[PDB]
């Protein structure tokens, strides 16, 4: 069981409900009538987005991106190529990226800016995780679930080599694994 | 609230839980010692992807297709434009369709077609709803949530002009806001 | 075809005369740069080919393919990527290859994007411009032929995706839309 | 460019001439016919673009653009799409157009994919052709050249994303790979 190839839980499964449960409560307060669009980068996101949408007794709208590297550049600009655009039209709309980990948040300032010049009414930022230490880009976290440590980890959508995705706690793998 | 937009629940939030539990658990003996590689079509699917995924003791990937119609050609043969290509492959692998709804089954067979043609070892569909008076199409389904009547139904994924997907039930909209 | 056509306003010889000079005006002003050519299709690649082909000079070439996202789009040029250059343009010289400028607001979009994935440079050509419809900003670096405004086809140019292969450039008669 | 070419195998004339004969073979064999070619890019835009603007016939043009899944490529010619044509092509007369076919896998594949879209016809037309390289059944309808197995350069065929621009067909000097 998969869950055998973990040797450390940092977050558990109860955390991670009542966490999501809590800023789905603050966001649903925070755009109460407002025109609330999710935006989440595929594929780590989707756990998330469905927990957190689920989470927002609001009626709102989801969209997603799908991104790759353009190389080198990437890793130390964050610029990346865009695979699948949103389809929704965020003109004048209030979006909400929602994350899975922010790390550098190189990809994320780069991504940010491209929807900003999409003209959105309203643009913030929610990630259910966050490396704080790892952080070398300027970008402001509206909502946030929780600082770990850094270490590679795994759970909730984050995944290794495509596993572990579907674990319902955020771990970390034993190094033999890795 | 969304909900007070909807004139009837169809399935409850903890009928949905449990069928997914269940789904989980028989996928969970079929696939023991396979290589499960969980696909859906974006954007309905995250839904149940994300929920059924977690039900499934197993290690296993998750990948997606964004699909767009041609058109006329679409709606009666089922023929849809690939957005968004998966990029697992899925060579020798076990892959698990996975839908939030099977009505015609029509895109759902071409689909099936395409995957065939990327030579799996293993091939079958899950879906979490199923509206067999609409099917006009030949299409096994190895497993089924809920057979649901002739209607058009919100919820768990399912939209309508984008909205609705974050309920935690399936069920049917006002005709006021059709 | 050219039963469709009202009138032809540049001939074969004459897009491959001006391809020719705009690909040695570039010959010059690219030599010993890191030249990377990036047209949106569909329409460009006509002129792409043949303006690329006309560069003496090693060079790359990639693509965009692009989709409107409503009335954001027709106002203020925002578009939606439905496929995105592979080529890594950081640090590298960069030519937007069109076929046609009209009011320059997709053009000046794309533009600002590239330009936020660090060219070294970024410079604008087209083979066809619309002076007179202009509604952005946008500076043309090299730009073929300026001409009124008629809706035109050919050399890469459609209307309904019919006429891109006629190999001049041709107005298309009003009946017809 | 000029420099890194072991020897020149097709000139510049040499491609348009038969560029012409083709499209004129394909204008007498689609007369009549809902007429939509297909390229792979991006090596087919040059021979996409000269061969359209020699059909002398009302067609219209998409593009498809792929990837490699791994393995399952090379030995099976899978491919991943990464852009698909925007056109539907049901009941329509399709022409994939190739720059090159060499082992015939992906080009095997992607046949049969279109196939799955129902065209009323689909054929295939390449400029190059590299027979004893073949590793897959696919009926070519129109052949430009036949040439040996070198690794070739030029109207559209790239090295590292370069040489696409040559207006001729070369062969690489070997020492550059
Ligand atoms: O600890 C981590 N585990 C997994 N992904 C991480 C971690 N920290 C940052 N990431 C990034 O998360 C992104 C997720 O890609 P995805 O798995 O396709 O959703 C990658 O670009 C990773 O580099
Ligand atoms: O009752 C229904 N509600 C919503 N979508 C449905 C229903 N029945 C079939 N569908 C199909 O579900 C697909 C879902 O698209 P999505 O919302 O982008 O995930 C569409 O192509 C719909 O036509
Ligand atoms: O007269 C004209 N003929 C063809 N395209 C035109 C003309 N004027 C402006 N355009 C632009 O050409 C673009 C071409 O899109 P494409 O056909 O997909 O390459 C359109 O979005 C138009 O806005
Ligand atoms: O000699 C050659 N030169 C260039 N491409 C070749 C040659 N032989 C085979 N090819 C094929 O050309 C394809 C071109 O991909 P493209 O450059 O993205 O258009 C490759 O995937 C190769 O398999
Ligand atoms: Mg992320
Ligand atoms: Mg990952
Ligand atoms: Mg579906
Ligand atoms: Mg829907
Ligand atoms: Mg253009
Ligand atoms: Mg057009
Ligand atoms: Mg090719
Ligand atoms: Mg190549």
């Amino acid at each position: 069981s998969p869950m055998e190839d973990i040797e450390e839980i940092l977050i558990t499964e109860e955390q991670l409900k009542a966490k999501v449960k809590e800023l789905g409560e603050m966001i649903t307060r925070d755009y109460e009538g407002k025109d609330l669009v999710l935006i989440g980068v595929l594929k780590g996101a989707i756990m998330f987005m469905s927990g957190l949408s689920r989470a927002i007794d609001l009626p709102l709208s989801i969209d997603f991106l799908a991104v790759s590297s353009y190389g080198s550049s990437t890793k130390s600009s964050g610029i990346v190529k865009i695979i699948k655009d949103h389809d929704i039209d965020i003109e004048g709309k209030d979006v909400l990226i929602v994350e899975d980990i922010i790390d550098s948040g190189l990809t994320l300032a780069y991504l940010r800016e491209t929807l900003l010049g999409r003209k959105p009414r309203s643009l913030k930022i929610c990630t259910i995780l966050d490396k704080p230490e790892r952080r070398e880009a300027d970008v402001k976290v509206d909502y946030c679930g929780f600082k770990i440590p850094d270490k590679f980890v795994v759970g909730y959508g984050l995944d290794y080599a495509e596993k572990y995705r579907n674990l319902p706690f955020i771990g970390v793998l034993k190094p033999e694994l890795y």
